[PDB]
DNA sequence: CCGACGTCGCATCAGC
DNA sequence: GCTGATGCGA
DNA sequence: GTCGG
């Protein structure tokens, strides 16, 4: 499949998927059409009828009417109207601010806030992480080079074994799958001294060290065990500096972390063949454990997982590097 | 016909 | 002030 | 909106 295959379908679909979320509040809608456009974009061959599209799992009659209008006019009505409505289009493009959700863009929406200049005008209004999401609103939306991320890993791995060389940290996500780029930086942590059994500093002393050396800038969140948050890497000599990038840093017991690092690798679609998987040889893997059942269904206790290919012994398939982890 | 469909940590709100 | 609900991101 | 018990 290349990209304007079917382009124009799954444009479509897309958009009428986020007017169902950010508009409507319609969430199953929204993963309704998601999970459309996600099996036409995958369908190796040019559409020719909604009849035909209807054969994929997940497009059903409705979604079959409007790829017919599509085909036929090159355009579907009901989206070119909600297109043109001032107050629809204008709550979903706040949405697009991190920290508005569907919810608050209503709100803002209702009182004449309506644009990022309207937002800019309206500070009192907006709580700590809008404020943060309004300011990087540009930055936000772009993607991170494998080389930066790379550079972003040196900093993250070095300033991590600073504070304590018997933590373990992972940069996972699209980037351990080998991505050549990326939307965010997942890090996971973890710590001998942290079980499921068992202080809670652990995360915050390196969020600190990280902040000492400026590479973290921003904070959205920050509890004992998750960090979100803003980063820049240092700009090189008198040149153009970097974007602030998004990261996330999240403390796991050492028990739980490979599981962790399994879920947190992905891809989507990988973790749900691997999990759907896997229940056809009775196990069910959560984001932190691998639990037998159980001769009608009653799971027994977490077994114990001390690597990735660990998990992947339990359910029988030979262990699979994360560069072929995309499905 | 009709309910499932993605869950969970953190920030902030709503109610007492 | 405390507890639970809601909004949010991913 | 789609699927399926
Ligand atoms: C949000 C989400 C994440 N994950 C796992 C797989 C993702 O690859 C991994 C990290 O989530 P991500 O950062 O939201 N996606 P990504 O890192 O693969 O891609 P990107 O570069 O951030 O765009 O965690 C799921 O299995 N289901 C989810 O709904
Ligand atoms: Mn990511
Ligand atoms: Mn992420
Ligand atoms: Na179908
Ligand atoms: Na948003």
């Amino acid at each position: 499949p290349q990209e304007t295959l079917n382009g124009g379908i799954t444009d479509m679909l897309t958009e009428l998927a986020n007017f169902e979320k950010n508009v409507s509040q319609a969430i199953h809608k929204y993963n309704a059409y998601r999970k459309a456009a996600s099996v036409i974009a995958k369908y190796p061959h040019k559409i020719k009828s909604g009849a035909e599209a209807k054969k994929l799992p997940g497009v059903g009659t409705k979604i079959a009417e409007k790829i017919d209008e599509f085909l036929a006019t090159g355009k579907l009505r009901k989206l070119e109207k909600i297109r043109q409505d001032d107050t629809s289009s204008s709550i979903n493009f706040l949405t697009r601010v991190s920290g508005i959700g569907p919810s608050a863009a209503r709100k803002f929406v209702d009182e004449g806030i309506k644009t990022l200049e309207d937002l800019r005008k309206n500070e009192d209004k907006l709580n700590h992480h809008q404020r943060i999401g309004l300011k990087y609103f540009g930055d936000f939306e772009k993607r991170i080079p494998r080389e930066e991320m790379l550079q972003m890993q040196d900093i993250v791995l070095n300033e991590v074994k600073k504070v304590d060389s018997e933590y373990i940290a992972t940069v996972c996500g699209s980037f351990r799958r080998g991505a050549e780029s990326s939307g965010d930086m997942d890090v996971l942590l973890t710590h001998p001294s942290f079980t499921s059994e068992s202080q809670p500093k652990l995360l915050h002393q390196v969020v600190e060290q990280l902040q000492k050396v400026h590479f973290i800038t921003d904070t959205l969140s920050k509890g004992e065990t998750k960090f979100m948050g803003v980063c820049q890497l240092p700009s090189k000599n008198d040149e153009k500096e970097y974007p602030h990038r998004r990261i996330d840093i999240r403390l796991i017991p050492k028990d739980q972390y490979y599981c962790g690092v399994l879920y947190f690798t992905g891809s989507d679609i990988f973790n749900k063949n691997m999990r759907a998987h896997a229940l056809e040889k009775g196990f069910t893997i959560n984001e932190y454990t691998i639990r037998p059942l159980g001769v009608t269904g009653v799971a027994g206790e977490p077994l114990p997982v001390d690597s990735e290919k660990d998990i992947f012994d339990y359910i029988q398939w030979k262990y699979r590097e994360p560069k072929d982890r995309s499905e």
